[PDB]
């Protein structure tokens, strides 16, 4: 790919990331200030699990479907086999919403955004993961570290998704394709910034597997005993995870 093409995959790529982020950053960082009350804490310490949990649920699936929104509008991915776009999308939804976090995770206070303003992992005492959420949040503030501008997650969490080596694939090749010119563009945008030293800096694919392992575990436990009700709207996408 020339140039002119990876110029416009990029652009491409960094404006559906823009138009299919929940909230926009500015906001993000406007309320870093609006801070949860030790009185609204341990209201929400006094949740029952149950509660506490569908909150949650469906917090994060609104979020796998702004995910699944950002994979249909990369280039190649609509015409990809529904088989694929699930093998993709089952493996991967879930590793950019865990790196999406980062843009709601203030590694000062190390708090997180949550209902509308900040609070520390004690918030979500409830749901008696403090393991998971102590190794979400770990993450979270590992991924401060590097300081990503808004183009370099969607670049980023674009090769999250577009990944050739994920297991039941039928159009390999045709992945393998789609991935090496994300590959092409993330690379020049970061030469571009002068940030290429990232590279070698990104968290090891398999932290990031691993951790979306135990994470969609623990909430299919919990889908088990108290489901949530969901619309769908990727039945074949949703069959895949919920039965
Ligand atoms: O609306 C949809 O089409 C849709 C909506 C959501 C998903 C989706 N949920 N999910 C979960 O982890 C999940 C969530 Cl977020 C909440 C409650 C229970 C669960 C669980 F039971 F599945 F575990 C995923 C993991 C990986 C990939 C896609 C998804 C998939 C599809
Ligand atoms: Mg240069």
């Amino acid at each position: 790919a020339s140039l002119t093409e990876i110029e416009h995959l990029v652009q491409s790529v960094c404006k559906s990331y823009r138009e299919t982020c929940q909230l926009r950053l500015e906001d993000l960082l406007r309320q870093r200030s609006n801070i949860f009350s030790r009185e609204e804490v341990t209201g929400y310490q006094r949740k029952s699990m149950w509660e506490m949990w569908e909150r949650c649920a469906h917090h994060l699936t609104e979020a796998i479907q702004y995910v699944v929104e950002f994979a249909k509008r990369l280039s190649g991915f609509m015409e990809l086999c529904q088989n694929d776009q699930i093998v993709l999308l089952k493996a991967g939804a879930m590793e950019v919403v865990l790196v999406r976090m980062c843009r709601a995770y203030n590694a000062d206070n190390r708090t997180v955004f949550f209902e509308g303003k900040y609070g520390g992992m004690e918030l979500f005492r409830a749901l008696g993961c403090s393991e998971l959420i102590s190794s979400i949040f770990d993450f979270s503030h590992s991924l401060s570290a590097l300081h990503f501008s808004e183009d370099e997650i969607a670049l980023y969490t674009a090769l999250v998704l577009i990944n050739a080596h994920r297991p039941g694939l039928q159009e390999k090749r045709k992945v393998e394709q789609l991935q090496y010119n994300l590959e092409l563009a993330f690379h020049h945008h970061l030469c571009k910034t002068h940030r290429q030293s990232i590279l070698a800096k990104l968290p090891p694919k398999g932290k990031l597997r691993s951790l979306c392992s135990q994470h969609v575990e623990r909430l299919q436990i919990f889908q088990h005993l108290h489901p949530i009700v969901v619309q769908a709207a990727f039945p074949p996408l949703y069959k895949e995870l919920f039965s």
